[PDB]
């Protein structure tokens, strides 16, 4: 249909139900080019493997510099991004290449706290939304509990003042945007789609609320 692209930098899901591969459905369903640049390996951490398999940093700038270099994009999401170098490693490229549309859906030890430190201080202060449910609200925020609409409010209004431009708390969800807020009834990476498409980020979100729906 359109002429728009995005990119998902994110896990890979060898079930199709999440991960780059669900992002890539969406993209397509929503009339996107869709393209992806792989982070981890993610599974079941059980007792044969572990869940995360984290991928070379070379080897996801690869993948980084062909999209972004001889492609382009109009817009991208972040989900699984492992470790707080390939986090920083996603804030440079947003960065070095001016992306002014991103989504970063907090998909979540010294490992896994390092990683949540990069996430706060590198690529939320790009984001255009994040979009947490609560447990990842809490932690990205430092909310002890969020246990009411209000506690949603506030969590939202503190990455909000960490530097996202629009927050969508996953409850109601709670849209802030700095000023309001808005508190209604893969959904991140239909949100990317449609902003790639154009869309203003309210827009986008309530599109992309109608296309889970559906």
């Amino acid at each position: 249909m359109t002429m728009h692209k995005a990119l998902t930098i994110a896990g890979s899901d060898s079930s199709g139900g999440a991960g780059i591969q669900a992002d890539l459905k969406t993209f397509q369903e929503l009339g996107v080019y869709g393209m992806s640049a792989i982070t981890a390996i993610v599974a079941q951490n059980t007792l044969g493997h572990k869940g995360v398999y984290p991928l070379p940093l070379e080897a996801i700038e690869a993948q980084l510099d062909t999209v972004l270099e001889d492609i382009g994009v109009d817009a991208l999401k972040t989900g699984m991004l492992a470790t707080a170098e390939i986090i920083e490693l996603v804030a440079e490229k947003i960065k070095e290449y001016n992306v002014k549309n991103v989504v970063v859906d907090p998909v979540m030890s010294l490992l896994h706290e390092e990683a949540a430190e990069a996430l706060r201080e590198e690529l939320i202060p790009l984001a255009t939304v994040v979009t947490p449910n609560l447990p990842e609200a809490e932690v990205l925020s430092g909310m002890r509990i969020i246990k009411t609409v209000e506690d949603m409010k506030e969590a939202a209004k503190k990455i909000h003042e960490m530097g996202a431009k629009y927050v969508l708390v996953k409850g109601v969800d709670v849209l802030f945007d700095g000023e309001e807020f808005e508190i209604f009834e893969t959904f991140s990476a239909a949100i990317t789609a449609e902003l790639a498409k154009g869309y203003s980020l309210k827009e986008a979100v309530k599109t992309a609320k109608e296309f889970i729906t559906e």
